[PDB]
RNA sequence: AAGUGUUUAAGGGCGCAUGGUGGAUGCCUUGGCACUGGGAGCCGAUGAAGGACGUAGGAGGCUGCGAUAAGCCUCGGGGAGCUGUCAACCGAGCGUUGAUCCGAGGAUGUCCGAAUGGGGAAACCCGGCACGAGUGAUGUCGUGUCACCAGGCGCUGAAUAUAUAGGCGUCUGGGGGGAACGCGGGGAAGUGAAACAUCUCAGUACCCGUAGGAAGAGAAAACAAAAUGUGAUUCCGUG
RNA sequence: CUGCUGUGAAUCUGCCGGGACCACCCGGUAAGCCUGAAUACUUCCCAGUGACCGAUAGCGGAUUAGUACCGUGAGGGAAUGGUGAAAAGUACCCCGGGAGGGGAGUGAAAGAGUACCUGAAACCGUGCGCUUACAAUCCGUCAGAGCCCUCGACGUGUCGUGGGGUGAUGGCGUGCCUUUUGAAGAAUGAGCCUGCGAGUCAGGGACAUGUCGCGAGGUUAACCCGGGUGGGGUAGCCGC
RNA sequence: UCUACCCAUGGCCAGGGUGAAGCGCGGGUAAGACCGCGUGGAGGCCCGAACCCACUUAGGUUGAAGACUGAGGGGAUGAGCUGUGGGUAGGGGUGAAAGGCCAAUCAAACUCCGUGAUAGCUGGUUCUCCCCGAAAUGCAUUUAGGUGCAGCGUCGCAUG
RNA sequence: GGCAGCCAACGUGUUGGCUGGGUAGGGGAGCGUCCUGCAUCCGGUGAAGCCGCCGAGUGAUCGAGUGGUGGAGGGUGUGGGAGUGAGAAUGCAGGCAUGAGUAGCGAUUAGGCAAGUGAGAACCUUGCCCGCCGAAAGACCAAGGGUUCCUGGGCCAGGCCAGUCCGCCCAGGGUGAGUCGGGACCUAAGGCGAGGCCGACAGGCGUAGUCGAUGGACAACGGGUUGAUAUUCCCGUACC
RNA sequence: UACCGGGGUAAGCCUGUAGGGAGUCAGAUAGGUAAAUCCGUCUGGCAUAUAUCCUGAGAGGUGAUGCAUAGCCGAGUGAGGCGAAUUCGGUGAUCCUAUGCUGCCGAGAAAAGCCUCUAGCGAGGACAUACACGGCCCGUACCCCAAACCAACACAGGUGGUCAGGUAGAGAAUACUAAGGCGUACGAGUGAACUAUGGUUAAGGAACUCGGCAAAAUGCCCCCGUAACUUCGGGAGAAGGGGGACCCACAUGGCGUGUAAGCCUUUACGGCCCAAGCGUGAGUGGGUGGCACAAACCAGUGAGAAGCGACUGUUUACUAAAAACACAGGUCCGUGCGAAGUCGCAAGACGAUGUAUACGGACUGACGCCUGCCCGGUGCUGGAAGGUUAAGAGGACCCG
RNA sequence: AAUUCCUUGUCGGGUAAGUUCCGACCUGCACGAAUGGCGUAACGACUUCUCAACUGUCUCAACCAUAGACUCGGCGAAAUUGCACUACGAGUAAAGAUGCUCGUUACGCGCGGCAGGACGAAAAGACCCCGGGACCUUCACUACAACUUGGUAUUGGUGC
RNA sequence: UGUCGCUCAACGGAUAAAAGGUACCCCGGGGAUAACAGGCUGAUCUUCCCCAAGAGUCCAUAUCGACGGGAUGGUUUGGCACCUCGAUGUCGGCUCGUCGCAUCCUGGGGCUGGAGCAGGUCCCAAGGGUUGGGCUGUUCGCCCAUUAAAGCGGCACGCGAGCUGGGUUUAGAACGUCGUGAGACAGUUCGGUCUCUAUCCGCCGCGCGCGUCAGAAGCUUGAGGAAACCUGUCCCUAGUACGAGAGGACCGGGACGGACGAACCUCUGGUAUACCAGUUGUCCCACCAGGGGCACGGCUGGAUAGCCACGUUCGGACAG
C-alpha cells in the first residue's frame, strides 16, 4: 500500500517550472510561446 | 380380434404483410481546396504581435469597444427605418431637424506583454520625484516622469604627475514580433551502395546572425583563340 | 577561387590571367566604394476561375475548433449540417404525476411535428400461410408427397405448354480467403451491416508497339504578340 | 509535482526494560593496581504502538486496486521517518550497485521534426467474358525462402 | 439443339472442317459508376434515390416495361477525363448482434417499527428502539479543489436499484480584520543578475545588487448573534 | 439515608513567589577600514553577601454589580423572560518554568529587529495628561484521512500538522464506552454442491509434505533458578519451576499528600511539625467459591548442530531481501596546493574556506592466528648506451 | 567442500529404515592465502539437519456460522464469435474428425453442477532457426576527444 | 603495343581497410527448421519362436539351452522432419480414473530330475484384489515393517480452462572451471507472479413440453442397462496318507478376522451461532437485588434433535 501517484498538485511548482516568465527567460522557451500562438493556443502557457 | 389411419407446437425454420431502430443513398450548402489578375509588402518605446479583465436595461458565448468602454468628434456617402449576433422574450427609446448603416481622418484607449520606476507565480504587488486635488493633519486621489545598453555634446579626471579608467548631466537611437522569398555562417541521420568506413543521402533537415520589398551580383587584374572576335551583373532556354 | 598559420614583392622594362611549368604572343589592369531593370515569394487586402470537394469528402476545424478532452510539460487533439414556400411549431378537448399519445386544428404534404428532406442494410418486433417434438443436418443441390396462393379453359372441381410460397421423404454433397508438395482442415484472416481503404502522377526522360501530320527532311526551347485553345520565334535536337 | 541522491529550514518517535563512562563513598596498599556499594543515564542497546518497511502465507487474478486486502512478520534515538522550499537531464543524471531509478514506459526517457525512415520479410490489392498457358530445372551469387541469365508461357513480325 | 476460337471455301456473311479443363502469367473484347465537349429527348400531368412486380441478355448486368414511396432533376448517342467496381489487410469510422436478461451492483457496522410527505417510498422527513466508530468513522487547519456552502425550486440525464432525496440540475443569496494567515519587515538553500570575465555565433558563469519560508521580528481576549461569516459583525474589557 | 443534573468565566492590568542568570568602580588604550564615554585588552581598589539587579512558571487580586449555566415559567415557527449553589480535597500530564539545567561529541543558519557608541544633524526640543482622528493590499463561504484533494469511477489505495473524556491497563496497545459522528446508496429470501472467511473435534500426534507450508502452541506480573562457550560486554527472558480470584483481620497500621491547632522567624506569595480529610500499595494469617483466579481482549515457542555473512543497516517501485551491496578495520597507488581527481570549449566551480595524521582512486572487509614461491608474459615506475623514427632545416645531383 | 565429474566414494554417528545432515579419511575431475586462507563470541523473516512441546498437515474426515454460489424483484456489462437442427465407435485424411466412410446410439426445450475435447480464450512463440536492430567487450577495423613530442609564431638583449 | 604487380584459396574476385558477448535483450519472419506430443520406420529395445552343439551321473528337449536363423509388439534410445512456432505449458507428486494381458495374488490344468511339504516349467484365466513407512525434486532404485500378492504396460511418457511447483529452463548472487574480456558450463549452490464469469460436444443430477389413437388413476411385465464379484488365520479330518528321519498333506467340514461397500443412529464418539450453567472486562436497565448489550457464541463446563464416523447392522452367496 504506496499509492502515491504521479501528479501531486502544487500550483506555485506549476507557476515556477512552467510559467510564462519561466518560458520568456530562454530563446527555446519564447520559441514555445510563438508556436503556441501560431497554433492559435488559448493558454499559451501555465 | 387383427390391420390401416387423420388428429399436439412448449418452442424453432422459411415465405409474405405491416412496423421499430439506424442514418446509408439521392439531391443540396453559410464551409473548404487549387489557382489567375491586381493591391500592399512591414508593425513596435507616440508601447507592437497576442492576450487578461471589464464594457449594453436584463445570465453566458462569439463580435465590437476600453472607466469617454456594441461606443465620442469631424469630414463625405447614403435615404427609412433602427437599438451587432447565437436569440428570441420582456423593458424602454431614438429617426426626414437625416437615425441605423458605409468610407476617410481624429479623440479615448484599464492591466499584461520587448515591457522599460522596483518586484513578481504574465495580466498583481510596492514606490521615488514634480505639479495639482483632498484632509484639522496623517492617510488618500488625479496627471506627468523615473530600466538597461550604444553613440553625439557638456562638466569632472581616482590610485597619480601627464593623464586615463570611471563618475555626473543632457540629447539621439536600439531592444520585440511577423507565413514565404534573400544573403552570410554552423551543419545530421534514417537512407543508397542489396554488408560497410571513401562516396551517397546533402550542403538536404535543423540551427545561428542579419536583411529588403525584393535580396544577392554588377562596370573586367573577363572570356576567347589568332576570328580585323565578344564586351558589367542577374535570370530563362540550350550546349 | 577561398579560410587559418608562417614567409613576404615590384608601380608599367610593373603586375595578374589564357588547367602543372617555361618561353613567346594575346587579354586585363588586383589588393577603394555605389548602382535601377529583367529574377524569387505572399501572413494580409480586393476582383475572379475550376471536365476541384460536397458533410467518414473538403482545411484538424460548414456546428463555441486549435474548442471539448488527454498529458506535469513540450505536445497530442475530436465529434455534431438539411422541418416547411411561410412557423402557419399543433388553440381547445380526452388518458397520464410527467413523458408520450388519441381527437381537433395548420399545411400541397405531419408517409414534413423542432426526436423533423429522402430514409438503404445490419439488428429488433407483431400478424398471416406452409412446415417441424424417432431425429445425426458445410445447412445446399437435384428428384419429390402433401398443403396454401395465383393465371388461363371448362363448370359445381379439374386440367394446363402454366406460374409462385412451403416442403414430408430419397439421391448427391468436406465453408470462403491466404499460403502451401498437399488444407473441410484441428494452419492464417474474418462477429454483422453500411460507408471508406491499394500500379497514380510529373518529364520534347528511355525501349517497344498502335495512330495522325509532314517527309530527305521533321520539329521547335526560352521568349514575343492575342482576355483563349491562335500567330510568331532556327538557338537547339534527331535523321543525312 | 513519480522515483534516485544531495542542499536549506521545520516537525515527529505512546509505554516499558537494560544499566557504559564519569563522579562519590567504603574495603585494600607505603602509594597503587584491583575489589564491593551507591549515584549516573551511555547505546547504528532490548521489548513494543504511532510511523517507516514488505519476510511468510491465503485471497484477489475481465480485481474494490494497472501491485491491493486479511493474518501473522522486520525496524522503531537513528546510516531514523517526514513536511515545506530548492538542485543535478539523456550516452546525460542519480545509484549502501538491482543495469536499479529518472511522471503506471529505461541495456540509453518523452515530444515534435528529418519522415510516407528502411524491411531480400508477413499481410492486403476491388467488375466480366473470350483465346493461349507455364515453372518448381541449369549456371553464378556475402548465395541457398533473394536475384541475374538460360530453359519452359504468351503477343507481334519473319521463315514455311 | 445453342454459343465460341482458328482456318478454309466461296459470297457483298453465310457454309464447312478442326478446336474451346486450367493456377502463375500473356493477349483480346466488354459491363456498371462519376465528371465533362457537342447533339438530342424526358421531367411538379412527378426527375433521382429507395422498396416491389413482371420479364430480359453468353457474363459483368439490363428494363425510354410497369406498381409503391418520394420531391427536382434525369436519360440517350458520340467523343474527352477518372478519387471508376472490395469480402477478407489481428484494415478505419459509425450503427448493431453473440455471450445474456448472464456476471456484477465495490468491504471487514445492521438495521427495525410507527407516523408523515407524495402519482409513486426498503432507501426522503420526524419519533421511538437497535447496532457501529470513539489516538476516530469525533473536532480544527495547511496543500489541493472552486461555489460543491445557505434558502427556494426541480426530478426524462447523473446516483451501479428506486427516489419525493442528493456532493446532480436551476435561480437568488452568502465570505466584513490595525491585532488571525501572508504582503507593505528580515534573511537560508537556491534563483535571477547592472557592469564584468569567459565563449566563432547560440551562449556559460558570476560581482554589486535584487528576489526567495519550511526559519527570525512584530499589537486581542472572553461572550453573543445569521438560513449561510465571525479572534473579522455586535457587547464587554485590552493592546500596537 | 437512594438516585439524577449542576458545583462555570479569557486576554490584559496589579503583585514578583518556585526555578534560572549574573561581580562593580577607576585609570590607560586607537585593536574594532574615520571617531568613540560603546566594545575588546591590560593594570589598580572594593566585593562573597538569601547583598543587589535581571529573568520567570504558577498562587493571589483585579478584569467580573458583567458574561455564562443546572433548572423553571409558559408557549411552539421555536423565540423570549426568570435563574440556585459555585466550597474544600485527591489525582495528574507528551503542556508550562525551559532559548533553563546536567551530560556528551558528530561541535550544532543568516539578516532584520532591539540596545549602545560616536561621526553627523541642531534652535528649538523632551516628557506627561486630555480631547479629536488615520490605521492600506490579499485570504476568510464549503470539503479537507475525503463521493468536494491525488486515484479515468460517488474506486477497500495515497494525503503533512493541531486537540487527546471515562473504566480496566505500563500505554496514544487492547476491550467496552462519553462528547460528537455514523448505519456509506441494490434489496428480499433460502440449512444444495462448491469456493472464501471464522469455529469445534474421539483416538493417534508430522505417519502430511520438496519443507511442520498453514494451523496449534508459548505469551502477563512477582519470586526462585539458569549450561556450553565468550571478544568478559555477553550468551540470558538461556533452560526449568512456584504463586496470582474474592472476603475478613493485622490496619484508627505503613507510604504519599496535607487543612485546623501548635512551634520557629529574616512577619512574608516565609519555615518546621501536623490530628482530621483524601489517595495508595506490598506482605502475613484465617476463611470462601468454581472445571478454571494472567480469568475476556491483550500477550516470547524452546533446545542441539552446520554453512554463509562479523555486527545495526542497503537493494531488483510491479515474481529475487539474500550468501549480493554497505560497513568499521587493512594494504597499495596517486596528490606539495586556484594539488591530484571531477564538471566545463573556456572562464569558473567542486575537492576545501581542507594542506600528506589531508584529499582522491583501487582491491580487501569486525576480531583472532596468519598472509609462502614466481618480474618470464602484460601493465606501472625509473633510466638512456645502442637500433629505429615526424614535421622543420638543408638542397648535392638530375629533369622541363 | 556454496568447490568432488566418477558418487548415494569409504568408515563412524543419528533413524526400525538416512541419495539430505554431523564427525572423519585424502584417490583435491577442477581448495589455498587481502578476486585473501583457516577459525571465531555476538547477531540473521538467510540456507541446512535433529529433538521437545504442539496441533485437522496427515490416518480421515465430520458438523456449525457468515460472504458468494442458488430463488424472486430492479439495473445490467465482458473476453469470444466463418457457419450451425454442433452424438459415439472403428476407420479415412495435412499422418490426433461434431462436419468425410461404414456402422452404432439418440423424442423437442431448458435449469443446477463437473472440466475430458472443441489441437478451448488471452498474447503475429520469450525457446530454436533465418533476416534486421540494440547495448556490452576486446591484443577486430577505421576514426575522434583527451593527453603527450618536436618545429614555428607570440619571442627579446649580452655572454660563453 | 608489349609486359609486370593479387593463398583477392570464401579461388565469378561485396571495402584499400574489420573480432567477440547478450540469461538484460528487442523487432520482422518460419512448422521452409530443432526442443514436447502425434505420425512413418523398427537399427536399438521388447516379447516370442526355428535348428539343437552341448550341460543335466546315463539321457538335446524335467530344467538351461552356445554358434547361427525367423518374426511380434511399438512402452526405450534413435532415424526421418509429415501436422502444429498470428503458442499443442514440462519432470515428479496429488485427485480421478479407463483399457490391454505379455498374470503378482486368488481360480482351473499338463509335464517334472513331482515321495510328502515346498517348488520348477508350460497351458487356460482379466472377476476382484494388488499395504504403510525411511532417503532423494525425483521417476528409478536401495532399505525398514507387513501381505494371499505388494503385476507389467496403453490412454498427448492419461489427467496444470482439476491442484501442486521441489527439479529443470528468464532476470539476482556465489563456488569450481573455461575465456584478455563482455561472458559461458546436460557442473554445483541459495532465491524466484501458475491467468480465464463454460457458448458447443461430453459427463453427473433435475424439470418443462409433446407423444404412446377419448380423458384419467392404481398396481405392474422386463427388452435393455448399471452395481456387486477380494482374501487370511486357527481348529477338525490327522500327527492319518507319504517318508529312514526330519517334516507333513490333497479332498471334505467349522469357527474367528483384515480390507472394501451399503444402510442406519439403539449404543460409543464428533458437531451444536434462538438450550442450561459458571465466569472476566465494560456499558446500560435511576439504585440495591436481579438481568441485558459488546468483546470469536467474550471465554469456560455440559448438551436432546438433525447431520455424522471412530459407532451399529448387513453384504460378497447357494444353485443351475
Ligand atoms: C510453453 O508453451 C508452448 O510453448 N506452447 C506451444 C507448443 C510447444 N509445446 C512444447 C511444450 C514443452 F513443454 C516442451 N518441452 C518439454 C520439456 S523439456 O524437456 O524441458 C523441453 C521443452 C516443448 F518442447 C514444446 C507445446 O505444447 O505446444
Ligand atoms: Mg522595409
Ligand atoms: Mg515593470
Ligand atoms: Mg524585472
Ligand atoms: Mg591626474
Ligand atoms: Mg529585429
Ligand atoms: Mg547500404
Ligand atoms: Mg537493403
Ligand atoms: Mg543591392
Ligand atoms: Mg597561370
Ligand atoms: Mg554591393
Ligand atoms: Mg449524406
Ligand atoms: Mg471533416
Ligand atoms: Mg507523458
Ligand atoms: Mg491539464
Ligand atoms: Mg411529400
Ligand atoms: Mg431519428
Ligand atoms: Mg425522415
Ligand atoms: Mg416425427
Ligand atoms: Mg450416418
Ligand atoms: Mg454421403
Ligand atoms: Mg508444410
Ligand atoms: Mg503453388
Ligand atoms: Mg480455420
Ligand atoms: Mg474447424
Ligand atoms: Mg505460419
Ligand atoms: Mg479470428
Ligand atoms: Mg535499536
Ligand atoms: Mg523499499
Ligand atoms: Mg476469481
Ligand atoms: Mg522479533
Ligand atoms: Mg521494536
Ligand atoms: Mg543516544
Ligand atoms: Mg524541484
Ligand atoms: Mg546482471
Ligand atoms: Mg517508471
Ligand atoms: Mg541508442
Ligand atoms: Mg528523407
Ligand atoms: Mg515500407
Ligand atoms: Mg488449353
Ligand atoms: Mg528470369
Ligand atoms: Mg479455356
Ligand atoms: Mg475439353
Ligand atoms: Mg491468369
Ligand atoms: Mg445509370
Ligand atoms: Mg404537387
Ligand atoms: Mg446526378
Ligand atoms: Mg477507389
Ligand atoms: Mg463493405
Ligand atoms: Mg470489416
Ligand atoms: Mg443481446
Ligand atoms: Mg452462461
Ligand atoms: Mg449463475
Ligand atoms: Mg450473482
Ligand atoms: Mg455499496
Ligand atoms: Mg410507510
Ligand atoms: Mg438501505
Ligand atoms: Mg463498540
Ligand atoms: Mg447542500
Ligand atoms: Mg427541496
Ligand atoms: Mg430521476
Ligand atoms: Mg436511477
Ligand atoms: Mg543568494
Ligand atoms: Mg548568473
Ligand atoms: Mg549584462
Ligand atoms: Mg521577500
Ligand atoms: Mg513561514
Ligand atoms: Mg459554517
Ligand atoms: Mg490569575
Ligand atoms: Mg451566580
Ligand atoms: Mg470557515
Ligand atoms: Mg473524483
Ligand atoms: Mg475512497
Ligand atoms: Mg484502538
Ligand atoms: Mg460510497
Ligand atoms: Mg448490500
Ligand atoms: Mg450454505
Ligand atoms: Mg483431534
Ligand atoms: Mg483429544
Ligand atoms: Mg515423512
Ligand atoms: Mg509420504
Ligand atoms: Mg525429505
Ligand atoms: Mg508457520
Ligand atoms: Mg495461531
Ligand atoms: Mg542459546
Ligand atoms: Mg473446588
Ligand atoms: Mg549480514
Ligand atoms: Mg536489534
Ligand atoms: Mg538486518
Ligand atoms: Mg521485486
Ligand atoms: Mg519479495
Ligand atoms: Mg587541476
Ligand atoms: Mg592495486
Ligand atoms: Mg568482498
Ligand atoms: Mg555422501
Ligand atoms: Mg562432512
Ligand atoms: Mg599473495
Ligand atoms: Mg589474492
Ligand atoms: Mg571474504
Ligand atoms: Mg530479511
Ligand atoms: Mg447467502
Ligand atoms: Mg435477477
Ligand atoms: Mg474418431
Ligand atoms: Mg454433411
Ligand atoms: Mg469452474
Ligand atoms: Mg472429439
Ligand atoms: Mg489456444
Ligand atoms: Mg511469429
Ligand atoms: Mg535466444
Ligand atoms: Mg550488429
Ligand atoms: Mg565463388
Ligand atoms: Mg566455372
Ligand atoms: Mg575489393
Ligand atoms: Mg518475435
Ligand atoms: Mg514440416
Ligand atoms: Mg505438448
Ligand atoms: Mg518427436
Ligand atoms: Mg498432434
Ligand atoms: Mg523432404
Ligand atoms: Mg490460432
Ligand atoms: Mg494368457
Ligand atoms: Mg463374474
Ligand atoms: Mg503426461
Ligand atoms: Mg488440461
Ligand atoms: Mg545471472
Ligand atoms: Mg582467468
Ligand atoms: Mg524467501
Ligand atoms: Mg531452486
Ligand atoms: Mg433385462
Ligand atoms: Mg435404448
Ligand atoms: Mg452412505
Ligand atoms: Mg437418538
Ligand atoms: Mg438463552
Ligand atoms: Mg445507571
Ligand atoms: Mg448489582
Ligand atoms: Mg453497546
Ligand atoms: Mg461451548
Ligand atoms: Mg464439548
Amino acid at each position: 500500500a504506496k499509492g502515491k501517484r504521479t501528479f501531486q498538485p502544487n500550483n506555485r511548482r506549476r507557476a515556477r517550472v512552467h510559467g510564462f516568465r519561466l518560458r520568456m527567460r530562454t530563446r527555446a522557451g519564447r520559441a514555445i510561446v510563438a508556436n503556441r500562438r501560431s497554433k492559435g493556443r488559448r493558454a499559451l502557457t501555465a
